[PDB]
This record gives structure tokens, C-alpha cells and sequence, in this order.
């Protein structure tokens, strides 16, 4: 799977919101470009005067993520955080220049994103009640991998001491897309559990933070809910479920070919981190089957 690579696999299962901390530096921004953001500019302006409807908005810029050595007591990951926008993305790493941008990274910066905008995207693996993930159908018309398959998720907009401020949006911006998108109320919804972090490289290494929901209600009722908003209440065009039991061999199916990157990186981490059992009880060959 060479469109995604894991740039981070939480422990103890995943991690609880309580157990990170963030610190938002501008020496964790994109650095300006070798020609001047200009280039930026430009391609913006070009857009703007096709589509004058449109709007930028701040993002987070996701520079790098550090695991604390394992079974240690206290904070067990480190988050670093800078600024980005849409626009930024648009002229970076959307543009058909992406590739030639890592590679000046490397030569300047021995670092292959530092002229890269890299929005932070955040995704779920969702449960039903009765062990089914959740799954969405992309439109034909988005500009952005057009009919294939989702997760739920987005990308958050902004507004340790402003760092637990930042978490608490993050941790709240995946429950958020989820009452947007599917329509459940917030009272069906866990507490998220981060599985780790996903980089997608069809668009030049952003990454998308990957996350854990338990919802208390079944696939019927989810589908009833989703469906009740009406075609405007979602972006999606269908919804549909798949048993936590097939997920283990899911990139072994003719679905595997339909999913975006980030939701490979989703299904990859629910798999590694949730799946894949450790002990006596649930590694026995009647509940763990041999291939
Ligand atoms: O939701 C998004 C979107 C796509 C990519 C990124 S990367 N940073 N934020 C993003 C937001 N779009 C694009 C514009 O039209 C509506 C759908």
C-alpha cells in the first residue's frame, strides 16, 4: 500500500485525550517558499477569480509526534503543532509542483515536508453496537478522490497551557464531523481512543490523525439516523457497514481497491492497535483464526 504510511502506533490499545500534550510553536510552521509565497498567491488568485464563493480557513500544521518510552507513568505522547490554511494547501501540497517542493525540502532543510503546508486531518473507525464499522460513499463530482470510500472525519479549524486547549479541540472535532456527517446524537458517542497517526502520500505526506469511537447504538438505528437528515444533511451519497470480524482481512477484498488513503490508514490502525489481541483468552484458535 504504497499511497499510505504509519507515522505513529499508540499503545495500551490507544490513547485517552488525558495522556497527550500539545505544544503549538510557529517553529513547527511550513517554512517560506525558495522563490517567495508568491507562487502561493498566485494560484489562489487564479482560483478565486474562477470560483469567487470560495473561502480560506486556518488549520493545523502537524510538524511531528513523539511516543514516551513504554509502560512509563505521566504524559505518554508529545505533539508538535504549527499554523497552516486552505489556501497554503492548495498551493503546495495540491499543486502538480508537490514533488519537486519534497525534494528542495531535502536539499535545504534535510527535511522533505518543511515547504509543505500538511494540514492535520482527523478520522474515526466507528463501532456500532452490534460490531460493525461505519463507512461512507464519496460523490462522483468532489475534486478530492471522487467516488470512493470514507470514514468519517475532516480537517479542524483553530478556535501544555494553550497545548490542553489544542488536544481538547482535536479530541472534540472528530465527535463534531461525526454528529455532522451521520447525523447521531453526542450522547451515543465514547470518549475518543487516538490509535496513531497516518500520512497520505497521493498528497505529497499529509497526515490525519486516526481515532476510536464506540457508538451505543446499532447499525439499523445508525443507518435511520444518517438517512432522516435527507440528501442535504450529509455530503456523502450512501452509508454502509462491514463486521468487525471481516475488517482483519478487508485489504484482502475488491473493497480495499475503493478506499482513500486515509481511510486505509483508519482500518490499518483499528486493525494493529484495537485488533490483533495480546493474551491467553482472545489468541486461542477458536477466537483468533489461523489466516
Ligand atoms: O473539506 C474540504 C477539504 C479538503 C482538503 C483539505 S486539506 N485542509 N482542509 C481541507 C478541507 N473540501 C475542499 C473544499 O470544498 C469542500 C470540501
Amino acid at each position: 500500500d504504497p499511497e499510505v504510511t504509519l507515522l505513529l502506533q499508540c499503545p495500551g490499545g490507544g490513547l485517552p485525550q488525558e495522556q497527550i500534550q500539545a505544544e503549538l510553536s510557529p517553529a513547527h510552521d511550513r517554512r517560506p517558499l525558495p522563490g517567495g509565497d508568491e507562487a502561493i498567491t498566485a494560484i489562489w488568485e487564479t482560483r478565486l477569480k474562477a470560483q469567487p464563493w470560495l473561502f480560506d480557513a486556518p488549520k493545523f500544521r502537524l510538524h511531528s509526534a513523539t511516543l514516551a518510552p513504554i509502560g512509563s507513568r505521566g504524559p505518554q505522547l508529545l505533539l508538535r503543532l504549527g499554523l497552516t490554511s486552505y489556501r497554503d494547501f492548495l498551493g503546495t501540497n495540491w499543486s502538480s509542483s508537490a514533488a519537486w517542493l519534497r525534494q528542495q525540502g531535502a536539499t535545504d532543510w534535510g527535511d522533505t515536508q518543511a515547504y509543505l503546508a500538511d494540514p492535520l486531518g482527523v478520522g474515526a473507525a466507528l463501532a456500532t453496537a452490534d460490531d460493525f464499522l461505519v463507512f461512507l460513499r464519496r460523490s462522483r463530482q468532489v475534486a478530492e478522490a471522487p467516488g470512493l470510500v470514507d470514514v468519517p472525519g475532516g480537517h479542524p479549524e483553530p478556535q501544555d497551557l494553550a497545548g490542553q486547549l489544542v488536544v481538547h479541540e482535536l479530541f472534540s472535532s472528530v465527535l463534531q464531523e461525526i454528529c455532522d456527517e451521520v447525523n447521531l446524537p453526542l450522547l451515543t458517542l465514547s470518549q475518543p481512543l487516538l490509535l496513531g497517526i497516518a500520512r497520505n502520500e497521493t498528497s505529497a505526506g499529509r497526515a490525519s490523525a486516526e481515532f476510536y469511537v464506540q457508538c451505543s447504538l446499532t447499525s439499523e438505528q445508525v443507518r435511520k439516523h444518517y438517512l432522516s437528515g435527507g440528501p442535504e444533511a450529509h455530503e456523502s451519497t450512501g452509508i454502509f457497514f462491514v463486521e468487525t470480524q471481516n475488517v482483519r482481512r478487508l485489504p484482502e477484498t475488491e473493497m480495499w481497491a475503493e478506499l482513500c488513503p486515509s481511510a486505509k490508514g483508519a482500518i490499518i490502525l483499528y486493525n494493529r492497535v484495537q485488533g490483533s489481541p495480546t493474551g491467553a483468552a482472545l489468541g486461542s484458535p477458536a477466537l483468533l483464526p489461523p489466516l
